[PDB]
């Protein structure tokens, strides 16, 4: 925007990931069914509302560039360390998957306002390894 002559900082610290939680979930392609298994499983730290008090999260997932609707988890009032338990199946055939990517999006369910996105995470099919398992916990990203 400028030379940038002043401006000190901060700007390292500005660069780092924020204390936004992080959700542990797992992943396996069913290669019998012929279905992606998606486990959501809980998340932690999310955090706390600007002015005290516990948000209302709930996580949407669901497959990039596909169009189909998302799928999301019930919605855990006032907490910040969730845990949803749940599953959700994606009936795609494996050639069809490599060119996919999996989101999974945290949100503060509210009734009367837009939910604000608490944080989100990718997972492209092209670097998931298909042999085993997978199950992780990703720290959750802005936007
Ligand atoms: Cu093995
Ligand atoms: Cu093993």
């Amino acid at each position: 925007g400028s030379p940038g002559i002043g401006g000190g900082g901060g700007g390292i610290l500005d660069s780092m990931v924020e204390k936004l939680g992080k959700l542990q979930y797992s992943l396996d392609y069913d290669f019998q069914n012929n279905q992606l298994l998606v486990g959501i499983i809980q998340a932690a730290e999310l955090p706390a509302l600007d002015m005290g008090g516990t948000s209302d999260p709930y996580v949407k997932v669901f497959l990039l560039p596909d169009k189909k609707k998302k799928f999301e988890t019930k919605v855990h009032r006032k907490t910040l360390n969730p845990v949803f338990n749940e599953q959700f199946t994606f009936k795609v055939p494996y050639s069809e998957l490599g060119g996919k990517t999996l989101v999974m999006a945290v949100y503060d369910f509210d009734r009367f306002s837009k939910h604000d996105i608490i944080g989100e995470f990718k997972v492209p099919m092209n670097t998931v390894d298909f042999g085993h398992v997978t199950e992780e916990w990703r720290d959750l990203q802005s936007a």
